[PDB]
């Protein structure tokens, strides 16, 4: 024969129950049977992005052939899974490939249409060394084969819409991703399957949270394959933690260590201590065996329940009379209620932990994938949001108003009250140059997701040309950066949960504001390569200096409201009404006071003492030296980077020179005493 | 059956202890035990760079199966290692290979989901002749097979990620290269193995030095394989030096030579000399046999100690009562103390020697294949070797190396920042190449980029990285992209006086943190390099008044001149400003002598012998040296004024070989004569 040599008889497998009873998908099975009951062009192809269960649609079609939900044009049909890889890979020679394939077509035509041929990965058939299309073509035209394809949409439009004859030989059935609730229903059927295998239980809140958080976060793989990945991987982690016991291992190491100690000593007391620890070890071991026996009985009774369900389906196919009522009314409710009695018994007895996969397990598995704070406000990030003013003032002294505004913005977003097409929050930082624009940016990226490195800083001062705009969106096809990628859009597509930091957007060309109009309108910024860039998870922050002299000269005896309205008017003179129209909340910075400069110096002393204690020195400072640093590092035009370069040039250059001179000794208290113009270090 | 015909039971070998004690890798065995117990994707493939013991990760999984340290469902599995190579070519028929593999797969269907299959180099399962992929692509989805793959990343990315009916029956259990201390941990168990085969002793400082030098120097292979091969080859080296001596060879050649002479003379005295040397040879031979007997007894009783350890482990597994305490209290301490007595006895008697493995043996195995002070002294000495002159600059760079390579400076700043001030062509290129030839051990382990061409606005668009679709684009980038090509080198920016303020902004970004991104979004670090610049105005002040002035106030005056020309804060972040003198007579003489050395090497390999006169060297010194260029006019003047009349005369059929070819002078020429 040929058919047993190359194909996989799926109806025999579904008759042996080795498949998945996939719930739903009723319209796609209907449209596949609409195609398969035609006269010519009997060839549906199942098209969708991978993971959506096109193989499962074919297997569910086979299960409906076996049970008999099909019309009277498919009953008794066999479904055979041709393996396109299993015909190419023997052909060394001229015409041994076509030998096999003509053998397959003669045996299927001997069956006389009684065999629905199934071909998975149909885009292997076309380019496989003329080969396989130009023999199947006279059979696919006359309907004497019954091919069912299964392919990704990209391989469809690449390997078939090219070759138009084999395009019209087939027929599309567009398969869409399932919904969230359909994903939940699918996973409920698959829970009822999977708890036979991993010997555990699954609580349906973990199922719905798994589906929702997988749809929220995993943006490469698609439903339901990613949800099944999460559920199965958590089931395997719990199958580990059945036999992971740690306390028995600690007690065994303790008793063998005290055994070696007592055997070396042969005052004693250790016969008594070892007897107590052996008694505790035996009790924990017997409790462990009791838990194992409980889980074994629960698994066996769950397996007998599922075999009873399979047997009552056997009675639904065959048609025994008393067997139906007997199996149902006896076997289903009593086995379910003592399955729940075993469930509450395991809830009583599992001290040595879980057999029920909770949502925290899903959080641990998805955190091992990516690392998001996946779950909700867990009173650690939530109290962080309740002290988000304090959390931002942990690193950024001063500028209370913008801290409050950004805190309110993220408090709106994490509660789900943002308009979910816009990005998380637009910001127009104003005011004096170099106070903590970038420090608030770093602190925001820090206490948003990870750290200061989950950002993209873009100097907008460099973009002053038309081809600069074509750079930062991406060059259109047939041109240059279309080879070598866009600028902004690639930086977003690498870091999808990030912060975009612009720098002096007023120094940019007067048209990049229109790209920002698209950004702050809807957060899709279609690049040069024609694929969308999704800003709905990010935070766009823009910095400027359009009223730095205006704010520094009028901060005295003017409140926050008049300052905001005045700088709104001035920015309206500079910018356009559309651009400031799309902004969520323009904040206004104020100039710095000398106590804030002293606080910046304090934080620099904190980080410098940390670095030099990692180096190995114990250094103290007089506050007079702090006052000299504060007076030598502020100006109305530059701000606190004068303090930074003053700290660098007056500490980091001379004191490290004194260290490298073999002068200073690690461990000594090093008081940074003052000079007339400098700071001297002593060894005391 | 066919399992006996084509598989390798790992569990029987670990059952009889033939395999290796797997050390570490708890996490990867954990991830393997996860992926082995799922319902889908039930086939891991251990993926990493090759030779990191992926086979032994499977073997340690098998050992934990035998020792019961696995979860409950794995308790009772069988690990079988199917060879891709064992199956191939018993076939003249049209697929006898396929028949045998079908018989194996039916046997694994008969074993009913128990046998866990091992295959390494899973790409060979994909293409080897249906051959092994699509005979098993059913069995890799029908639950009758639990294969454990093992391959490199490249074969996974090609031959498995593509094949979409195979792509989701496999997970990437990533196995990384173990660290130095991890490799130490792996070696500390197999040291027990690697003495019982080679009859020697291994010491732990040699092990950590071997791991350190292996990770530092051998870069073809990786850890832990290369450290293990160093240990095993050192064991072979000591096995050779014990089993095979030198003075015995000298004495044997001497006695057979004097035996030849005495047999010839048949005055004598040689009967007496030969008898003395034969007595000495017999004494050394008997001492050598005594040493060999001592080492034989030592290693036999060491193997007895190890078999006592194996026997007390057998008594731990079985549970005999008197055997445990008997084997412990008898067999361990007396055999250990007389093994140490044999060790100190060999320390007394081995003269004719070595039985241990030391770090000197590690150096020997590395050569037949320690950092800061030695590298400091070798750096300074090679500075005095290659580049002539500029000993002040030698000391300046040596001071900067002593300041930066102590580690007590900022690791967020670039290492070497300088300004070469002096006339051109004096050896600035030579100094850069000597820096490169020590610090990265090649002359072109560096980057030379001139800055004199970048006076216009097209400097950041030509040095850093161009906008898309303009002049400086299709070479990549001058400065930034060379570091992406060579992250391990030294950077030069000659003629920085012709710069542009964007370049000064770039260099302040360099001297701040070293990170710098081009116009298309690639973050490039500079801190692992050395950046050097040049100017030629205070150099003209040097050419004016280097004589009768010092070096330090010279440095202060030229730093003031640079402060006139450059920004003070721009040159403030520079580590050290150096001064280059005009080399005048003796260094010109030396570099001309170097050019004469390479000329003499080529003319000696022709077969001549040429001696220069010092007067002709003075003519070359006066004709080639100039105050504006240095010595590249001296190079072409050497080329012309020597080689062209010389090659004129040699091809004249004139200068006979084998004579002193004296470079005398004419009134204006440099002529060679024959006498
Ligand atoms: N409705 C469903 N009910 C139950 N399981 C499903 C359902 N749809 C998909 N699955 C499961 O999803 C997994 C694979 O889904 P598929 O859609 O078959 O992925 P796929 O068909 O292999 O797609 P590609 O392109 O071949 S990767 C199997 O474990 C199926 O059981
Ligand atoms: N409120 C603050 N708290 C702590 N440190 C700050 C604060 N404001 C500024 N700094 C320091 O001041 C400097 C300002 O630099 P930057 O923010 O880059 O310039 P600009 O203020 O023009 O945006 C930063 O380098 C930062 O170290
Ligand atoms: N746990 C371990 N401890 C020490 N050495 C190991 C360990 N595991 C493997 N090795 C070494 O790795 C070598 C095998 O390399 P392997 O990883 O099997 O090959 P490949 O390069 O094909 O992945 C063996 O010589 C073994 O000594």
């Amino acid at each position: 024969q040929a058919l047993k040599k190359y194909t996989i008889d799926l109806t025999e497998r579904a008759e042996q129950g080795k498949l998945d009873p996939v719930i739903g998908r009723d319209e796609e099975i209907r449209r596949t049977i609409q195609v398969l009951q035609r006269r010519t062009k009997n060839n549906p192809v199942l098209i969708g992005e991978p993971g959506v269960g096109k193989t499962a649609i074919v297997e569910g079609l086979a299960q409906r052939i076996i049970n008999g939900e099909v019309p009277e044009g498919l009953k008794g049909r066999r479904v055979l899974a041709l393996d396109m890889g299993a015909l190419v890979a023997g052909a060394k020679y001229r015409g041994e490939f076509e030998e096999r394939l003509k053998g397959v077509l003669n045996d299927l035509a001997k069956q006389e249409g009684n065999v629905i041929l199934f071909i998975d990965a149909l885009h292997t058939m076309v380019g496989a060394g003329m080969d396989a299309g130009n023999m199947l073509k006279p059979a696919l035209a006359r309907g004497e084969l019954h091919c069912v394809g299964a392919t990704t949409l990209d391989e469809y439009r690449q390997y078939i819409e090219k070759d138009a004859a084999l395009e019209r030989r087939f027929q599309k059935v567009f398969v869409a991703e399932p919904s969230v609730e359909d994903t939940i229903a699918i996973l409920r059927g698959l829970k009822e399957r999977y708890e036979l295998h991993h010997h555990v239980q699954i609580t349906d809140p973990a199922i719905v949270a798994a589906a929702t958080l997988s749809h929220r976060y995993i943006a490469d793989r698609q439903l339901p394959d990613k949800a099944i990945d999460l559920i199965d991987e958590a089931a395997s982690s719990i199958r580990m933690q059945i036999d992971s016991p740690e306390e028995l291992d600690r007690l065994d190491r303790r008793i063998i260590q005290l055994k070696l100690e007592q055997q070396a000593l042969m005052l004693d007391m250790l016969n008594e201590e070892l007897s107590d620890k052996e008694r505790q070890y035996s009790e924990l071991e017997e409790e462990w065996k009791a838990e194992k026996a409980s889980l074994s009985g629960t698994q066996t009774i769950k397996a007998e329940l599922e075999q009873a369900k399979i047997a009552i389906e056997q009675a639904r196919r065959v048609g025994d009379l008393a067997r139906m009522s007997e199996l149902q009314y006896g076997k289903i409710p009593e086995l379910e209620k003592q399955l729940e009695a075993a469930t509450q018994l395991e809830g009583k007895t599992m001290r040595l932990l879980r057999n029920k996969v909770t949502d925290a397990e899903i959080a641990e598995v998805l955190a091992r994938w990516t690392g998001i704070p996946v779950s909700r406000m867990m009173e650690s990030e939530r109290e962080k949001l309740l002290r988000m003013e304090q959390e931002l003032h942990h690193r950024v002294i001063g500028q209370n108003e913008a801290v409050d505004a950004v805190s309110n913005a993220i408090r709106r977003s994490r509660a789900g009250l943002a308009d979910p097409n816009r990005p998380i929050g637009s910001f127009l930082f104003l005011g004096p140059t170099g106070v903590g624009k970038t420090e608030l940016c770093k602190a925001l990226a820090n206490f948003m997701f990870d750290s200061d490195e989950a950002m993209v800083r873009i100097d907008m001062s460099e973009f002053m040309e038309k081809h600069s705009v074509s750079r930062l969106v991406g060059a259109p096809p047939g041109y240059v950066g279309y080879e070598e990628g866009g600028y902004l859009t690639e930086a977003v597509r690498r870091r999808p949960y990030s912060v975009i930091l612009l720098d002096a957007v007023e120094k940019a060309h007067p048209d990049v504001f229109n790209i920002l109009l698209q950004v702050l309108d809807d957060g899709r910024l279609t690049d040069g390569q024609g694929r969308t860039v999704d800003f709905r998870n990010t935070v766009v922050i823009m910095t400027s200096n359009l009223g730095s002299d205006l704010i520094q000269e009028r901060f005295g005896e003017l409140d926050y409201a008049h300052m905001k309205e005045l700088v709104l008017g001035v920015v309206s003179h500079n910018f356009r009404p559309e651009f400031i129209n799309r902004i969520d909340e323009v904040v206004v910075f104020h100039p710095l006071g000398e106590q804030h400069i002293a606080s910046i110096a304090q934080i620099q002393l904190k980080r410098l003492y940390k670095r030099l204690e990692e180096r190995g020195y114990e250094i103290h400072i007089s506050d007079e030296a702090l006052k000299l640093l504060s007076e030598n590092g502020y100006d109305p035009v530059y701000g606190a980077r004068p303090l930074k370069r003053a700290i660098q040039q007056q500490i980091e250059n001379p004191l490290a020179q004194q260290i490298l001179s073999g002068e200073l000794v690690p461990g000594k208290v090093i008081r940074l005493e003052v000079n007339e113009d400098r700071i001297v270090a002593v060894q005391h």
